[PDB]
């Protein structure tokens, strides 16, 4: 989990976030660790398209047994602005997370951020994740992707966590 | 947070632990992350000898706010072994948390390790820290930590975070 | 620069290196700082296959003014251990040094070693580079370099400088 | 070796230096690793009063043999204002340095700054000693010199090195 002081940062999202495009199977290629995700492998997001909005369902497998939360998702303002709330209850409180989509290529890949900011501590939580259609990114996503990660004044490249793709780790008994 | 797959794996303590110098103020000069101490800045522990044990009171500052848990410690076993349990209660339940002693120089520093297993995950969450009578590791300590951390089979010295002794970090108002 | 007292360790090669992959670009993304690289930011490596041989340009650029070196490399021994001689001259004098390869997946990244000995003063310095043909590690390449520098004796990950490769670093006219 | 891009920096001396004081045996307790002192340990500066100057000794010992250079140190200015001229010889290259005494309590120790700019490279070189009349640092003046490299904008505590006083480092055949 990766903590810091202060208000969370002023973020720009993508000005063009195809919302066509977000629908199916993404895989959580890498994320920064955070407590709900622990011991998780083989992760993805379903996303199942209602209009301006999506279905979600994020999943990921434990010791031959799959987890997952469901939810929704639709954008806070402009759909091209890439600001989406994701509508889950964590705790029995349900809150309309801002995921902002720092970049995309509106095909392959998704780098996406939220900030959880404690109010009482005054510090915050990132929270990260590169999503991808691919298990592994390959080519131009890849190129998009390290180019983000070399320039990116919000995403540390360093503690970013893979996740593994294993026959292994995906099976689901 | 620092996460891994599996049982707490098996460490050697020092087998050569002073347990009377085991009193006084010990600052956290680094961690790895958890989430109790999360925005917290000039951290400390408090080893109040009570004979057989000691008591123990660790605290921290958070923006001119003092914050402390207070607990017990002593030996498992050999006072010489480097494995002393700390009784401290988290949500209600009431633990005997085996520390591990993984260097020290019994005088100056010590360097410690609890792992905490889910067995529902069959995996580990990882907690060090690095104790020190003083803020800055100064002289023979300095180099002894340093030597420590990067042989160690169980500390990876790129997930620790040095604490904030600051003026500014440390006032309590 | 960093100094170490005594002899220049053993270390353990890798026995199953290809040296078929052994040409092209690739990024220094970390070192251990020496005087030769000073200040040098958006370093990499550039290998033209010669079948027995590779030549060898080491570059860098320095506030828009590029920086290198030409050499040549060939294996110590059987093409399957992971120790080359690289043939450079510095301070007028040709030298054959080995450089080992610590850790490769023959494919995106290669960790290896040099260390130059001091005969007079019975010292030695150590030179560490973390090489891949991408400039930023990610998924497996960036879980095995972490992995490998978490075990290694050899390494110490806190003495890494990891370079820049902005846009504005790697700008040359 | 420490090195950093650009000029260097703006360093404020002490304004209260006692030039009296200055004289006689101090052991360098830390440093930044620099080229010159390369394996050596267990070192010392001698000054020699000359009127308004002093005559520098810097020695250290390396597997019982004795290395050392001579020059002359007076001020830059006044003598209370901390920043000294230390004239030394390399590469047969006579130059005036200053060394810039950031913190002292004018009795047992010295924190000073030596900073050797590139003008080609455009970067510089951080050249930092801690000096003491006593090989080990204690009471007020341990206590003052932790204090100092808590709030220090410029020197960074843990890339000291510290000397080796082991009558074994301090040997001399
Ligand atoms: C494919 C990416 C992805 C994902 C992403 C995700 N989560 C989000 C939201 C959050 N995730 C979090 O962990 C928290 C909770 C923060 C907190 O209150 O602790 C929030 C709000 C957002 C955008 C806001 C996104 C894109 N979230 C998951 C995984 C999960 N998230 C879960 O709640 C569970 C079930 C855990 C269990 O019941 O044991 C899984 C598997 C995956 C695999
Ligand atoms: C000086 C070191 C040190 C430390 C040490 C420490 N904690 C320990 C134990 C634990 N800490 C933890 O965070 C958990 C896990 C609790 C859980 O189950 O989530 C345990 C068992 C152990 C013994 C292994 C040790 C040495 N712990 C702290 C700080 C703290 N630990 C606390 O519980 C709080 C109270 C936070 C609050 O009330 O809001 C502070 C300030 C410091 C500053
Ligand atoms: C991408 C990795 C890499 C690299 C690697 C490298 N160098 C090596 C060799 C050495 N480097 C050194 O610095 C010395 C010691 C020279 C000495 O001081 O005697 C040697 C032998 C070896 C072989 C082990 C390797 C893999 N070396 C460089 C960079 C350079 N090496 C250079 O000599 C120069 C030109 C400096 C100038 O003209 O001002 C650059 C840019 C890069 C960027
Ligand atoms: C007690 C502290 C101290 C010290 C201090 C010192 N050096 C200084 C100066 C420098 N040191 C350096 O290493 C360089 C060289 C920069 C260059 O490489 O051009 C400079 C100018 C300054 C003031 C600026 C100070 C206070 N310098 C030494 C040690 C030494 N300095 C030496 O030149 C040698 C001889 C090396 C040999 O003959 O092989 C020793 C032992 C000690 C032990």
């Amino acid at each position: 989990n990766v903590y810091h002081d202060g208000a969370c940062p002023e973020v720009k999202p993508v000005d063009n976030f195809d919302w066509s495009n977000y629908h199916g199977k993404w895989w959580e290629v890498a994320k920064y660790p955070n407590s709900v995700e622990k011991y998780g492998k083989c992760g993805w997001a379903e996303y199942t398209p209602e209009g301006k909005s999506v279905k979600v369902s994020n999943y990921h497998v434990i010791h031959g047994k799959e987890y997952f939360i469901e939810g929704t998702a639709y954008p806070v303002g402009d759909s091209k602005i890439g600001k989406i709330y994701h509508k889950l209850t964590y705790g029995g409180v349900t809150k309309e997370n801002v995921f902002n989509v720092l970049s995309t290529d509106n095909k392959n890949y998704i780098i996406g951020y939220y900030c959880k900011y404690d109010e009482d501590k005054k510090g915050h939580q990132d929270f990260v994740w590169v999503l991808s259609r691919s298990k592994v990114l390959t080519g131009e996503a890849k190129t998009a992707v390290e180019n983000y990660l070399i320039g990116s004044p919000v995403v540390d490249s360093q503690k970013l966590v893979y996740s593994d793709f294993s026959e292994a780790a995906c099976k689901v008994n």
